[PDB]
Protein backbone atom coordinates (compact mmCIF):
# COMPACT_ATOMS: atom_id res chain seq x y z
CA UNK A 1 0.00 0.00 0.00
CA UNK A 2 1.11 3.47 -0.56
CA UNK A 3 -1.53 5.54 0.76
CA UNK A 4 -3.72 6.39 4.21
CA UNK A 5 -6.68 4.02 4.99
CA UNK A 6 -8.78 5.08 8.28
CA UNK A 7 -11.50 3.37 9.82
CA UNK A 8 -14.12 5.49 11.53
CA UNK A 9 -16.35 3.05 14.31
CA UNK A 10 -18.16 6.20 15.54
CA UNK A 11 -19.49 9.15 14.51
CA UNK A 12 -22.54 8.41 17.27
CA UNK A 13 -24.44 11.26 18.09
CA UNK A 14 -26.59 9.64 20.91
CA UNK A 15 -30.09 10.86 23.01
CA UNK A 16 -32.14 9.85 25.82
CA UNK B 1 -2.46 -1.58 -3.88
CA UNK B 2 -1.64 2.28 -4.84
CA UNK B 3 -4.40 4.13 -3.02
CA UNK B 4 -6.52 4.62 0.19
CA UNK B 5 -9.28 2.08 1.77
CA UNK B 6 -11.38 3.36 4.47
CA UNK B 7 -14.08 0.86 6.18
CA UNK B 8 -16.54 3.73 7.99
CA UNK B 9 -18.17 0.67 10.03
CA UNK B 10 -20.62 3.69 12.45
CA UNK B 11 -21.96 6.70 10.77
CA UNK B 12 -24.95 6.21 13.67
CA UNK B 13 -27.55 8.47 15.31
CA UNK B 14 -29.77 7.22 17.26
CA UNK B 15 -32.58 8.46 19.37
CA UNK B 16 -34.62 7.24 22.59
CA UNK C 1 -5.29 -3.52 -7.79
CA UNK C 2 -4.31 0.37 -8.67
CA UNK C 3 -7.51 2.06 -7.06
CA UNK C 4 -9.16 2.48 -3.61
CA UNK C 5 -11.96 0.50 -1.74
CA UNK C 6 -14.15 1.18 0.88
CA UNK C 7 -16.70 -0.57 2.93
CA UNK C 8 -18.64 1.63 4.57
CA UNK C 9 -21.45 -1.43 6.82
CA UNK C 10 -22.95 1.78 8.99
CA UNK C 11 -25.04 4.31 7.63
CA UNK C 12 -27.69 4.15 10.17
CA UNK C 13 -29.76 6.67 11.43
CA UNK C 14 -31.84 4.74 14.01
CA UNK C 15 -34.98 6.20 15.89
CA UNK C 16 -36.70 4.45 19.24
CA UNK D 1 -44.20 14.42 9.06
CA UNK D 2 -43.88 12.14 12.00
CA UNK D 3 -40.17 10.50 10.94
CA UNK D 4 -36.66 11.43 10.02
CA UNK D 5 -35.64 12.02 6.32
CA UNK D 6 -31.90 12.76 5.00
CA UNK D 7 -30.28 13.98 1.66
CA UNK D 8 -27.30 12.51 0.77
CA UNK D 9 -26.05 14.41 -2.32
CA UNK D 10 -22.59 12.95 -1.86
CA UNK D 11 -21.54 9.26 -1.77
CA UNK D 12 -18.39 10.39 -4.25
CA UNK D 13 -15.17 8.12 -4.93
CA UNK D 14 -13.46 10.15 -7.23
CA UNK D 15 -10.24 8.79 -9.32
CA UNK D 16 -7.79 10.55 -10.87
CA UNK E 1 -41.51 16.92 12.51
CA UNK E 2 -40.62 14.64 15.29
CA UNK E 3 -36.77 12.98 14.28
CA UNK E 4 -33.60 13.56 12.64
CA UNK E 5 -32.26 14.69 9.79
CA UNK E 6 -28.74 15.16 8.31
CA UNK E 7 -28.02 16.21 4.79
CA UNK E 8 -24.23 14.65 4.18
CA UNK E 9 -23.00 16.64 1.39
CA UNK E 10 -19.28 15.13 1.33
CA UNK E 11 -18.32 11.26 1.68
CA UNK E 12 -15.65 11.88 -1.07
CA UNK E 13 -12.30 9.99 -1.36
CA UNK E 14 -10.47 11.65 -3.95
CA UNK E 15 -7.04 10.68 -4.94
CA UNK E 16 -4.31 12.15 -7.54
CA UNK F 1 -37.94 19.08 15.85
CA UNK F 2 -37.76 16.96 18.63
CA UNK F 3 -34.48 15.66 17.57
CA UNK F 4 -30.85 16.10 16.38
CA UNK F 5 -29.51 16.93 12.72
CA UNK F 6 -26.06 17.02 11.77
CA UNK F 7 -24.91 17.99 8.14
CA UNK F 8 -20.83 16.49 7.66
CA UNK F 9 -19.96 18.35 4.32
CA UNK F 10 -16.34 16.91 4.40
CA UNK F 11 -15.09 13.18 5.39
CA UNK F 12 -12.64 13.88 2.59
CA UNK F 13 -9.56 11.65 2.36
CA UNK F 14 -7.51 13.59 -0.18
CA UNK F 15 -4.25 12.04 -2.04
CA UNK F 16 -1.61 14.03 -4.17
Amino acid sequence: MYGQAWNQQGFNQTQS
